[PDB]
């Protein structure tokens, strides 16, 4: 038993990353057969990057203004394009340790695991979730651009978040491997805000389920309640409303404990009207949102 | 002079229409060199499509299940892959009228153009904008699955559309080229709800400036307001809140007629205080969002 934030482990992506350097702007690459997938960002220079006009800035290069470094192996780049946000670099040799892999892109509330990179070289892992407002809550330093989110199916590495920028309220933002931003955001070192941040209501559920499944049963009552019910409740609190498809998707936790869906909201409702209480759920003090009714059931299933 | 809701010529996109079909199910799709791309949905019977598990359907199939027309020419189908919710079909016979193309995602706010058809047919052409809750307000009929929705720019059409399904208040909803829906909608024969619709703020006020040129200047006025002020009444009647970046982006029409872009919220906000008392703009009688500033400017500049 236990109940833990993880990661996917990140072998098969470490074998992808290479350093990328252009001018005097080094951040890091995604390398898969012979494309390296980088920030179209390092090719500016530092009065470029507050208004930059990336099609000219690409113009003015050259293959040969483009460093890619494999560890110690110099890569050889024989074209560029650009794809939105993101620079695709044809080089010269497949990368060998190239993964079974697709590239998708995730929903708000879905999680995911972030390979945090400098100079090409793994540094840490961790897992994050898609804020409502398309925003994550990470850990990153300058050098850190072209880290890569994904999850891992079967053998199939699903790449899904590229990494380009951080905002003034402290969290990040980025693009998928097509180079399409997630949110309203653009590639400028200009001052832009994000969204109202929303609670993620089915992952809250799906966290009380996996606290009742680890013997934290203090927040349960009898009493029962109907969507509508709830739904007016949470909006109250800044809580996304809960949709049939939702309850649908916490069955095998109903199943497991016995405790039907809205039971459960029953309970969620009374910790939202009256909170805690100085107790704790789990080792957290706070209602968490950051798992996903499939984290839950990756963790809870065999106890 | 004049300002007309208009849509890009769509000749360059019509050589590209091919009719798919799978079983007893038809739908469209756009052949771009040697691949047709189309919604997943055509490999489903009726009975699919409640819940539909496509790994397993598309399993089921071969080549020669699927049936490519161009016109009166056959298309051989000689590979198929799923990409998200579009099937790649790969044909033998590359589109000699490709043209230069690129596959982008749109952000809120954002218009393009809708090529509607049928049995692979051209049938009509209209402008869409994207909501900000990621529906489109369109005009589908069944057997449209496939139309695809782009923007010219040059010579270079950028599809940013595929049309996949209707929601129960009558908008419609599909995903990218990539095939990544627009909104948290799944290709389900579901009741799926729309997040709440605002009002694209930017967008009523290029309209406003268009307004203008045109001579219709009644709700002009000599107030000035603060981006403060105006956002706390923009909020109360469900606007999207303005930004310095908005401001900026109407600097062209601001110039043009000598009327800043504060002056022009402060009319704004008295036109939704005080409401329009049976007057009109541009033959409207309610403030439209549909026309971005780029908009305006392409009709409005030779003015
Ligand atoms: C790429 O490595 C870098 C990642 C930033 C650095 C601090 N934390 C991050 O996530 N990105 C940028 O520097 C980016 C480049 C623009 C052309 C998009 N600008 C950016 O994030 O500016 C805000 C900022 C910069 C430095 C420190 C804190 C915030
Ligand atoms: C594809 O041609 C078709 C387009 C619909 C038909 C009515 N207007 C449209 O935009 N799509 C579907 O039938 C779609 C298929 C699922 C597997 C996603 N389901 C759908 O839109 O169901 C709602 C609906 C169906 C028929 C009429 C009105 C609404």
């Amino acid at each position: 038993s236990g109940f833990r934030k993880m990661a996917f482990p990140s072998g098969k992506v470490e074998g992808c990353m290479v350093q990328v350097t252009c001018g005097t702007t080094t951040l890091n690459g995604l390398w898969l057969d012979d494309v390296v997938y980088c920030p179209r960002h390092v090719i500016c220079t530092s009065e470029d990057m507050l208004n930059p006009n990336y099609e000219d800035l690409l113009i003015r290069k050259s293959n040969h203004n483009f460093l890619v470094q494999a560890g110690n192996v110099q890569l050889r780049v024989i074209g560029h394009s650009m794809q939105n946000c993101v620079l695709k670099l044809k080089v010269d040799t497949a990368n060998p340790k190239t993964p079974k892999y697709k590239f998708v892109r995730i929903q708000p509330g879905q999680t995911f695991s972030v390979l945090a990179c400098y100079n090409g070289s793994p540094s840490g892992v961790y897992q994050c979730a898609m804020r409502p407002n398309f925003t994550i809550k990470g850990s990153f330093l300058n050098g850190s651009c072209g880290s890569v989110g994904f999850n891992i199916d079967y053998d199939c590495v699903s790449f899904c978040y590229m990494h380009h920028m951080e905002l003034p309220t402290g969290v990040h933002a980025g693009t998928d491997l097509e180079g399409n931003f997630y949110g309203p955001f653009v590639d400028r070192q200009t001052a832009q805000a994000a969204g109202t941040d929303t609670t993620i209501t089915v992952n809250v559920l799906a966290w009380l389920y996996a606290a009742v499944i680890n013997g934290d049963r203090w927040f349960l009552n009898r009493f029962t309640t109907t969507l509508n019910d709830f739904n007016l409740v949470a909006m109250k609190y800044n809580y996304e409303p809960l949709t049939q498809d939702h309850v649908d998707i916490l069955g095998p936790l109903s199943a497991q404990t016995g405790i039907a869906v809205l039971d459960m909201c029953a309970s969620l409702k009374e910790l939202l009207q009256n909170g805690m209480n100085g107790r704790t759920i789990l080792g957290s003090a706070l209602l968490e949102d950051a798992f996903t009714p499939f984290d839950v059931v990756a963790q809870c299933s065999g106890v």
